[PDB]
């Protein structure tokens, strides 16, 4: 239908949107500590801490195949990758400091593209 075909250009255009977004916050990541899964070879009990592992490389396999739906799906999946470090690591660390700055970092990028999404609609 044509109704199908617009809902899919909607869905084309969000993943741009998103594409966007993902950049800009990898880019607040450049030690590039959030790039990549947590190696369960060098890290082999890390799914007895952590139930649901995320990171970029996974999320853009995601909005390349246009798997997020919405913001908050894509941002839901953001959040992973923040609290799941914040909790496996403790404070004093690389890793959580990371994870606190990309948070912080984050939030400016994702308050606007929640705006844009509305917006554009």
């Amino acid at each position: 239908s044509m109704e199908q075909v617009a809902m899919e250009l909607r869905l084309t255009e969000l993943t741009r949107l998103l594409r966007s977004v993902l950049d800009q916050l990898q880019d607040k990541d450049p030690a590039r500590i959030f790039a990549q899964p947590v190696s369960l070879k060098e890290v082999p009990d890390y799914l007895d801490h952590i139930k649901h592992p995320m990171d970029f490389a996974t999320m853009r396999k995601r909005l390349e195949a246009q798997g997020y739906k919405n913001l908050h799906e894509f941002e839901e999946d953001f959040d992973l990758i923040i609290d799941n470090c914040m909790k496996y690591n403790a404070r004093d660390t690389v890793f959580y400091r990371a994870a606190v700055r990309l948070r912080d970092q984050g939030g400016v990028v994702l308050r606007q593209a929640r705006r844009e999404v509305d917006s554009i609609g």
